[PDB]
């Protein structure tokens, strides 16, 4: 009478075993549902990102409220330009009609494992930023996304 | 009258012979029916898997009940990412909204003949895990299965 | 010449010579250091292991035979080595038994091997 | 019926023989499983290390509880700098914001066969120390490890 | 009718001749089938090995039953380390958690033509010893085999 429903884990599926016991905790494996970007190696670890963030803030010698504005310009600068730039150089943020100079050594250095992975944390914001700008001008960046 | 039934081994089939005697024990060959994954070289040997399992547990210096939870995260981390990662790196397991860091040297090393073969022991569980997650989100991993 | 009617597998170079096969057989038995009655059971597992896997495996490795729910380890160096001219030709002696073994197993499960036959 | 199991030592393997008798005690050879770092010549012998340890402690004329703190600084000083320094010099340990001077003659001398081999006893601790520091700053030493 | 069988030595093969007579005793040449390791110069002669064996035993001044245990440790010490070590040094054998010191001068000296050739007598046992240890740990020696 009852229409059967199949389980996710059957009693026929071979679990990995070591010394006669299973090596996976299935009571918690089904519950364990992380996000695909939190456990991907294409993104720098949060410990590495916070290591980079306060290392750049201390190198630039700026406060905690001035720091987010720098990241706004650094994200946009990383949209037009690449994530493998010259370490002995500068990156520019606009203050209206006046360019503002920042050394590129504190940024390329202290970014582990790679600036690409550190900059990949801005990918969701970067995509939204381009689409907003693309709605008012033929904006297309030379070097892909911030990733 | 009787409808004949053909034997599996006829008296006309050439057995391998050495010094006049057959080299195969046919009395036990028909009974011998192993599983295709237990005698395949695409999977690491159980002796090698147990060698890897206690070598990782001892390197991480954790108990026997905490160990299965690590393998739950390591399997999922091996779904999104590959089985040939940087040995000088870390792999991440989520504890809710906080990443947990584990060295990737005890994992890539001590896995013989290859991490792929060691990780291939999770293939049946890995396929079920994706299909369960794929039923609630467009989940697709960059690097295939755990194999 | 008219009387001379050999079998097509006894004079084919896709199969190792009987002198070479017996050279391989006692060379593997002596290397494994096992008796004459235990030896055929090893060949039963080695044939099946050569159905799922290939005949060009890593010489620095092992091949597995099942003892129920326990794997049994055998070095693959005495097998790949001492097999002349090639393990393929040495293993080709099991082709008739290998075909029958698969068809028997295929009658109870969707059994299909990655690496063809034992040949 | 029985699936054979191969012995580690077969009755066909040529043992080294002198005057008709074997030169290896096989009853104890299988049991004899030392650690690869206890019988390696890249590490100074324990007799040599203890010879160096009390020779440095006596030369510095310090107690037994003050001595371990000196080795903490000497290990770190041997991470940034090499293990072949000038014997007519000093090595520095920090006491906060004040450098502390120690002669380098009692260290380079009395270390047999080489300071490198004597300092190689700290390799496991040295690797852990760098990885701990590398998690909070881009720490990389000029002269490799303490080895 | 008879299918011919070819001889190993035909009546057309040029034998080496001196003064009209052959220089090889073919009646015994076919029977003469030595082992490839007994007549190879990569291995020290048995006369040289026994010369080395009792020369080391007499130098160490130990009995005939204590001697095989020393060779067990010396073989393993020659797996991790090389066969060209400093003659003015020591080699270590483990007694559990206590190193045991042996001079390396009686070993490097009295070994003719070379310690390598003298130590090559342990090659078969050395290969088996590593494979046994490699089944329980990622054991790999710096300096190849005992050869």
């Amino acid at each position: 009478h009852t229409v059967p429903r199949i389980k996710a884990i059957t009693s026929k599926m071979r679990m990995p075993k070591s010394k006669g016991a299973t090596v996976l905790n299935l009571e918690h494996l089904l519950e364990y549902a992380p996000q695909q970007i939190d456990i991907s190696n294409t993104r720098a670890t949060q410990s590495q990102f916070d290591t980079w963030y306060e290392a750049v803030q201390l190198a630039y010698d700026i406060g905690e409220t001035e720091m987010p504005t720098v990241m706004n310009g650094l994200m946009v600068w990383c949209i037009e330009n690449g994530t493998s730039p010259n370490i002995n150089g500068v990156w520019v943020m606009m203050d209206g009609d006046e360019q503002v100079e920042y050394p590129l050594k504190p940024i390329v250095e202290n970014a582990k494992p790679t600036l690409r992975q550190i900059m990949a944390h801005f990918s969701d914001v970067a995509e939204a930023y381009i689409e907003m700008r693309n709605k008012k001008e033929p904006y297309m960046p030379r070097y892909g996304l911030v990733r």
